[PDB]
C-alpha cells in the first residue's frame, strides 16, 4: 500500500482508559497493571474490559497510524465512534460503532457481527490502521509481511467523529503482559 504519507501522530487519552492501565509519559505506549492504578472513575473510562482511546477525533480526510503488538496473545485495534458505550458488556461491531480486528486463542478476526476469520500467514508484529472517512473505508496492514492487506471494511457508517481505538487484553495466562506502542513515523 502507499498509506504511509497520511499518517499521523496518536496519542492515548488517560481519562478514557481502563483503571486498571498504565500509559507512559510519552502517553505513546500502554499495558495492562497487576491492579487497579489509583484513579478516580469517571463517566468515560471503559469498565468491564482493557479498553482506551486515542485523544484524537476524525470527521474527515485520510489517515495512517501504526501499532506494535509484539509478543502479545490477546489484543483489539481500530477505530470507533466517539460516543461508543463505556460501562458494561458490548460486543465490537459496526452496530455498535466499532471498526475492529483482533487477536484471541492464535487465531485473527475482524469485528463484524458475527465476526470474520482473517487469514495471516506471516503473525504481524506491526498492525497498520487506514481510514477514510469520505469513502467510508478502514484497512488493516500487516506490517511484518511487506504491508499485505489483512482486512478492509467497506461502506462504513461512521454515523459521527472517529476515535482510535485500544484493547490491551487480559492477562489471566501470564503470556500477556506485553504493551501496545505507538510506532514513530
Ligand atoms: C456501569 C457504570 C455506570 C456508571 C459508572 N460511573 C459513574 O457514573 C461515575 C461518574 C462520575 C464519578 C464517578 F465516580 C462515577 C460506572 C459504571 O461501571
Amino acid at each position: 500500500h502507499h498509506h504511509h504519507h497520511h499518517m499521523v501522530h496518536i496519542t492515548l487519552d488517560r481519562n478514557t482508559a481502563n483503571s486498571w492501565l498504565i500509559i507512559s509519559k510519552d502517553r505513546r505506549q500502554v499495558r495492562m497493571g497487576d491492579t487497579h492504578q489509583n484513579v478516580s472513575d469517571n463517566k468515560e473510562r471503559f469498565s468491564n474490559y482493557p479498553m482506551v482511546l486515542g485523544a484524537q477525533r476524525f470527521s474527515s480526510g485520510k489517515m495512517y497510524w501504526e501499532v506494535d503488538v509484539t509478543q502479545k496473545e490477546a489484543w483489539d485495534l481500530g477505530v470507533c465512534r466517539d460516543s461508543v458505550q463505556r460501562k458494561g458488556q458490548f460486543s465490537l461491531s459496526p452496530e455498535n460503532g466499532f471498526w475492529t480486528i483482533w487477536l484471541w486463542q492464535d487465531s485473527y478476526e475482524a469485528g463484524t457481527s458475527p465476526q470474520t476469520t482473517l487469514h495471516i500467514q506471516v503473525p504481524p508484529c506491526q498492525i497498520g490502521i487506514f481510514v477514510d472517512y469520505e469513502a467510508g473505508v478502514v484497512s488493516f496492514y500487516n506490517i511484518t509481511d511487506h504491508g499485505s492487506l489483512i482486512y478492509t471494511f467497506s461502506e462504513c457508517v461512521f454515523a459521527g467523529p472517529l476515535r482510535p481505538f485500544f484493547n490491551v487484553g487480559f492477562n489471566y495466562s501470564g503470556g500477556n503482559a506485553a504493551p501496545l506502542k505507538l510506532c514513530p513515523l
